[PDB]
């Protein structure tokens, strides 16, 4: 088996909480065992460009001490590949992001890209990878809170979002949000609409293993 | 383990030579078993547009048999995506092309993407769209072969250290005759940037593809 270090750039106390997103990389990657660890000082994590900004260092202070622990590479877990590009320069790993990998994935099953939000716009990674693949964008209305998907109402928002995308021809959807891996709604909705829906974390997954596995 | 079914767009007499890229993909992912198959009246393979459209159908006959007998995914073997498109339409299982998947992997490892060939299948340059910064090829080189002699094997890795100092972050190599010879570890140690391989790269799509459904 290979050792991933995922970072999770949201302080969370609950240690079953903090390893959500390796259990789930574990889960469909067997080969790899992930160690998770999130940064300090930031329990309401990355919402705009100062949490960003102020989560860069941290970022890479994880992510180094990794590397000197032997991982075999890093996965930092949020869709706007926060600090992604600057410790890809500093490391001799690959450094995976949840960003650049759900929308690169994405394109491996269709060009007409669709990306489904919660209520942050689409991140700049994702837009930047896809260029003008990127067809549409939807978000669940009304859905605040991730743990609203849950809901009935909720459900219903990010369902209908799908269908409105699926319903502009996109013919791949990739989630932009960890979250909505966490909570498992990707299968739900890809059943609903009968195309791929793109999980963010799984996704960092398939691109860690092909970066270990390709040598 | 799965299943795969692996289409190569040339007609392989050859039982070793025609197991070629099944190969690969089994021993970089265990768990996938690779059952490889070739087009008919395809000696030369697919090189120019009409060769291609002669192939089409050959390759969505092949992809139907394949589905039909029970494979878990499809690949067609060809960094062109010949038929892709028109395969995903037809079959319901999976069905990944050696080319987006060249440069949709490559998208995972730098924005700046440099492109090896032996000019660029219209598949790569519409998912790098402006992610495509350059594009090489050996020179007096026109087959794979020549990639194993001491000069065509130079010539691949003058190419490749020319998109490296283009600034390009990643290659992907865009012929699935380079995946033959293994070239992609040898450029990647010269020029020292990630080489994407795209056979493997199917592979991996490939495994994605079923393991993100259960």
């Amino acid at each position: 088996k290979y050792t991933i270090g995922l970072i999770r750039v949201i302080t969370l106390e609950d240690k079953e909480i903090l390893n959500l997103h390796g259990r789930i990389i574990e889960s469909a990657f067997p080969e790899l065992k992930v160690v998770s660890r999130c940064i300090e000082d930031q329990p309401k994590g990355i919402y705009n460009e100062e949490t960003e900004r102020e989560a860069e260092p941290k970022i890479i202070r994880l992510a180094k001490e990794f590397e000197r622990e032997g991982v075999d590479a890093i996965i930092i877990s949020c869709a706007a590949d926060p600090a992604v590009e600057k410790v890809r320069k500093l490391l001799s790993i690959p450094v995976i992001g949840a960003g650049s990998s759900v929308s690169a994935l994405a394109l491996a099953y269709g060009r007409r890209v669709g990306v489904l939000n919660l209520t942050e716009e689409t991140p700049k990674v994702i837009r930047s990878i896809l260029g003008n693949n990127l067809i549409a964008e939807d978000h669940p209305s009304g859905v605040s809170n991730t743990l609203d998907l849950l809901t009935d109402w909720g459900r219903r928002e990010v369902i209908n979002a799908a269908k409105r995308l699926k319903e502009k021809g996109v013919e791949v959807i990739a989630l932009g949000c960890t979250g909505m891996s966490t909570i498992g709604i990707a299968p739900v909705l890809e059943e609903e609409v009968g195309i791929p829906v793109i999980d963010p974390v799984i996704a960092s997954g398939a691109v860690a293993l092909h970066a270990l596995k390709r040598r």
